[PDB]
């Protein structure tokens, strides 16, 4: 139990040393000022300067879409780092760690999209610039379509009313997951998610005395998670099917392959 | 430097015996060279000579294990690693850490037993039948040379924390930091053969190379560990050597 509570915290040090945005933060602005895009207009004053070199231009809806991809590239490269911190992680076997970053990934970033969002929009530019939600679907498809299933997801995660304690072990979880296909070392990543698992139960019951079920809860949200992905990758394939004048970073690329 | 000092001291509080006691004993103990003698200088009841002696290599084994244990204690940091990974570098260590400081018990002829008093014969110790014999002479091979990198108890101090401190064991939780625990051993251990061996000449990879010699010694010990639990179904292990095998 003592082992699990080290654990716990060497993991919130190591998720308050990678993130540039924490929940307290991102809730300190969302309720106090953040510059409003919920248009055309504001978007290009946003880009001018009140807010912000993403491929030549061409329409909003593909604006956009880049402007997501390049906030999702960033957050890669932190949860990248975040997971060097993370005990064990970084003594996988090389291609271990680069298959758990492939495929757990994408499950973290729209895990912690919950900290940025509330059921109107969701803060970017750290915290400089709020993008409604009600903006983004006016969208064309299929860009619209591939964005509002993440605030039905966030919504419904933010009433769990998590903290950043808690996400750090939850994103731990997700990304030490025994289940990717293609990993060596099946035994020690299974075990390494267990510990991890164990020490978020431990953890829940000391700073959510009162909540009852929280950890299945967690359990299945990270289930819910999974099927979130695997319809983004097909919406994200039929992106690149009927979209050919739209590219995607490489880092990305990568990722999908 | 300091550092150097204090795993010199905590290694003197928690070894009874250390090389200097036994270069000086071994330089009178009662000769073990037969059954008669061995029957004159006398754990779980008689079986045969050959499981009586393999008894008494247990009890040893075992009481060092425990002072090993007490020692970690004083190498700075162990006692804040996570109480798992403290159990888990025991656990592959502390047979890598004995077979070590049994050189400094040895000669070519045979080694000092129940403190300085006995001396049994690496002669004798071939005669018990196998496996029994085979169990106990690579570590006497294993010895002799170590013992020709002509150390003292200061430097083997440094050494076995090393070894303890070892970063590749099966489990570990958190290897960067045993890792660099191991690496100021390491660095103080080079400073120390730098200041207490002037005239030796590469002595310290020579040391990094018999701690890969031991990690093969061990898993050729504790592969002969498992026929003896098949083949002598009759022979008992300590179970503190259980858990550790
Ligand atoms: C479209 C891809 C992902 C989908 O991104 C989503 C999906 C749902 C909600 C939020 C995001 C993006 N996100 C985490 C942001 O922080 C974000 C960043 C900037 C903007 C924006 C709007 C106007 C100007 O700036 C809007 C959102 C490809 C990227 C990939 O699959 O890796
Ligand atoms: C056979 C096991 C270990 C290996 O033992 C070895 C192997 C090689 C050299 C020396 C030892 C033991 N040793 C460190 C002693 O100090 C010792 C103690 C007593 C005697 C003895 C002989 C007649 C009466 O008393 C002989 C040796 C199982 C136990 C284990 O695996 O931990």
């Amino acid at each position: 139990v003592a082992d699990l509570k080290a654990f716990s915290k060497h993991i919130y040090n190591a998720y308050l040393k990678n993130f540039n945005m924490t929940k307290k933060k991102a809730r300190s602005i969302l309720t106090g000022a953040p510059f409003v895009i919920h248009d055309i207009e504001t978007l290009w004053q946003a880009e001018k300067g009140l807010v912000w070199g993403l491929p030549p231009y061409k329409e909003i809806s593909v604006h956009v879409f880049y402007r997501c991809q390049c906030t999702t590239v960033e957050t890669v490269r932190e949860l990248t780092e975040f997971a060097k911190s993370i005990p064990s992680f970084s003594s996988l076997f090389l291609n271990d760690q680069v298959t758990l970053l492939k495929y757990g990934v994408h499950e973290a970033i729209f895990a912690m999209l919950a900290s940025i969002v509330n059921k109107d929009g969701l803060l970017v530019a750290n915290g400089s610039g709020f993008v409604t939600r009600e903006f983004l679907r006016s969208l064309r498809k299929p860009f619209s379509d591939i964005i509002e299933p993440k605030f039905e997801f966030a919504v419904k995660f933010n009433a769990l009313e998590l903290d950043d304690s808690d996400l750090a072990l939850f994103i731990a979880a997700i990304i030490l997951c025994g289940d990717r296909p293609g990993l060596m070392n099946v035994p020690r990543v299974e075990a390494i998610q267990d510990t991890i698992l164990r020490a978020l139960e431990f953890h829940l019951q000391a700073n959510h005395p009162d909540a009852q079920y929280l950890f299945p809860k967690l359990l299945q949200k990270m289930a819910d998670l999974r099927q979130l992905v695997t319809e983004h990758a097909q919406m994200m394939q039929r992106i690149k099917k009927t979209e050919t004048e739209t590219s995607l970073h490489p880092l990305l690329q990568e990722i999908y392959k």
